């Protein structure tokens, strides 16, 4: 069988991920799939913070891209 | 007014997170607001499957606790 799980969003920050990439319905999955596999009844945190994306700083940024061809 | 996204999952791992934290619809909107912001996904989903989490016994379940445990 199947689940249909839907964030009415339009509202919500969803709109912005696939306002700039419409992939995220399966996104939403896989965000569990890691805080699902991490899952494990005991969890804790407290403060991490180490190297933040790599062990500096790099990331890559082109500007300002919507998502659209729109018409022309 | 609204946008519904529906990640039709009960195979996906949306479930797993539900199945222990159905606090998750309104939670992929915010996992959004900050890919959103920072607007740097990535690509990497599931190769193969398992369809074993243990080995023992497991027929067909109704529920009980939480969505899918047994006791504890």
């Amino acid at each position: 069988m199947k689940q249909r799980i839907t964030v009415t969003v339009d509202s919500d920050s969803y709109q912005l991920l696939k306002a700039y990439d419409v992939n995220i319905s399966g996104l939403v999955s896989t965000t569990m799939q890691n805080e699902a596999r991490r899952l494990r009844a005991e969890r804790w945190k407290v403060e991490n913070q180490e190297g933040m994306v790599e062990v500096a700083r790099f990331i890559e940024m082109n500007g300002s891209f919507a998502d659209e061809n729109k018409d022309w």
